[PDB]
């Protein structure tokens, strides 16, 4: 897999963001991860985090994986990198996220982001507390 660029344009919530990318405005969804809605325990702390962590970034990168690229909503399938750390990875191992959707072929990191979610499990972080 390799990452490629982008850049924000807006904050949506944990495991959605409008970004640029080839110069086309997209809304993405994170690959193998399941954040709460912003109706529900953890999602503002969810979004908080993946504000910040995109709109501090000074390189925003996409990195799609060997499956579908866009989902049935028009939404592109991407890991996000912000300034080289993985969003899906970080929501993860903070306990923000769940593993969830894991699709054959678009499974690329999948052990990465279980471990993480073992390591949250065991520090019995905010989903898991
Ligand atoms: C993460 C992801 C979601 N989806 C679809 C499945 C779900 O369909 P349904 O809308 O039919 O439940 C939906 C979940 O996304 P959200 O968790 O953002 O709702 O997005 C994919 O098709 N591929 C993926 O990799
Ligand atoms: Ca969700």
């Amino acid at each position: 897999l390799h990452k490629e660029p982008a850049t924000l344009i807006k904050a949506i919530d944990g495991d959605t963001v409008k970004l640029m990318y080839k110069g086309q405005p997209m809304t993405f969804r994170l690959l193998l991860v399941d954040t709460p809605e912003f109706n529900e325990k953890y999602g503002p702390e969810a979004s908080a985090f993946t504000k910040k962590m995109v709109e501090n970034a000074k390189k925003i990168e996409v990195e799609f994986d060997k499956g579908q690229r866009t989902d049935k909503y028009g939404r592109g399938l991407a890991y996000e990198y912000a300034d080289g750390k993985m969003v899906n990875e970080a929501l993860v191992r903070q306990g923000l996220a769940k593993v969830a959707y894991v699709y054959k072929g678009n499974n690329t990191h999948e052990q990465l982001l279980r471990k993480a979610e073992a390591q949250a499990k065991k520090e019995k972080l905010n989903i898991w507390s």
